[PDB]
């Protein structure tokens, strides 16, 4: 049988003893994922409506039609609350390990109220979250069918378009602060973009980033003098930007030397990619045939 099934986390391997119907996700991120294999998600964490990444309702903005269609309550804004999730009545509850939408300080708590469960998105492709979650929510088909979807439009994708000048950079710029998050090779974006047939740059030194003791792999951040220093590839990708964003990169004075700046090579992907899941993939895909396509 399917069900009672085990599965393992940084915290044990716990027992599933049956299929959850009532999943409360403590994690934005998560729930995109959860929503794209059509898992019974009831009530999510939210950041900030609208902010730069988020709708009204602060849910993340490339699945934000889906969640109004859906009805999905929304657990509480910014602040974790254990209650919020108690009132929701949940037989299962997921909690991101990294991130400003972890909620890993209540796990304690949480874990009283239902079966809780740690997991990794800045560490893996959005297919293997996807696939992973479709183990722990008994909706592998699903997460099957949804790669399948996207593996298809991929493989008329790296036909159809011609690369822009490698190696590329991949970031989310914060215009105001002169500053960015660069994405990593093990980062979601940067699977994906590697996926496509991309070429990440190499950093120079003194740019690494701690991740002992369990801290973030997905981004390295760039302020002061790194950002120019980090921005080095021969394009750039602007992630969770659009375009007054590159258009902001192209005007600052502190950049104007970089060879993507010099060159006309930044690119904004779209305010819905900061956080990558079946929805926001198929849009890079989108996006990437729009500004590269052979024919234009
Ligand atoms: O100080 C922290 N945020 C700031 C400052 O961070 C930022 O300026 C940007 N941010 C990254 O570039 C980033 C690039 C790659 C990955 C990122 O997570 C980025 O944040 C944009 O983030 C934001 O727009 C919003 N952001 C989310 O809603 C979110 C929703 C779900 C999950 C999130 O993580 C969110 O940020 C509001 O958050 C903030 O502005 C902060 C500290 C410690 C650890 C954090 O993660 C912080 O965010
Ligand atoms: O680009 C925007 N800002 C700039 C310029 O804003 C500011 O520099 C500061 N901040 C205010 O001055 C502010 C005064 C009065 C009101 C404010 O909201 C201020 O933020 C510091 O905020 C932060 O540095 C960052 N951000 C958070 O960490 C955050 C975390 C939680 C919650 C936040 O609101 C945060 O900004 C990065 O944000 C930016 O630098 C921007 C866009 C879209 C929506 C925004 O909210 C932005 O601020
Ligand atoms: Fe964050």
């Amino acid at each position: 049988a399917d069900w009672p099934r085990q599965i393992t986390d940084s915290r044990g391997t716990h027992t599933l003893e049956s299929q959850p119907q009532r999943i409360v996700s403590t994690s934005v991120t998560l729930t995109g994922s959860l929503l794209a294999i059509d898992a019974p998600v009831i009530a999510s964490g939210a950041t900030t409506p609208n902010n730069r990444v988020a709708d009204d309702q602060g849910f993340l903005r490339q699945w934000s039609k889906v969640a109004k269609e859906r009805k999905l309550q929304r657990l509480y804004i910014g602040e974790p609350s254990a209650e919020a999730v108690a009132a929701q009545m949940p037989d299962l509850i997921l909690i991101s390990a990294t991130g400003g939408d972890s909620a890993l300080a209540l796990y304690d708590q949480l874990s009283t109220i239902a079966p809780t469960l740690i997991i990794n998105y800045d560490d893996k492709s959005w297919q293997s979250l996807l696939t992973q979650l479709g183990e722990i929510t008994g909706h592998e088909k699903q997460a099957a069918e949804r790669i399948a979807q996207f593996d298809k439009q991929l493989a008329a994708a790296k036909e159809q378009i011609k690369l822009p000048p490698q190696p590329v950079t991949a970031i989310v710029y914060t215009a105001a602060a002169h500053s960015a998050n660069l994405w990593t090779p093990e980062s979601a974006q940067g699977q994906m973009l590697e996926q496509l047939g991309f070429t990440l740059a190499k950093l120079p030194a003194g740019l690494n980033a701690s991740q002992s003791q369990g801290k973030r792999h997905d981004i390295i951040q760039l302020g002061g003098e790194n950002l120019a220093a980090g921005l080095n590839g021969e394009s750039l990708f602007l992630f969770a930007g659009d375009q007054k964003d590159a258009d902001a990169i192209y005007a600052n004075p502190l950049l104007a030397h970089l060879p993507a700046v010099q060159n006309k090579q930044v690119y904004a992907l779209g305010t819905e990619t900061f956080r990558l899941d079946y929805y926001s993939a198929m849009q890079v895909l989108d996006r990437l045939k729009a500004l590269f396509l052979e024919h234009h």
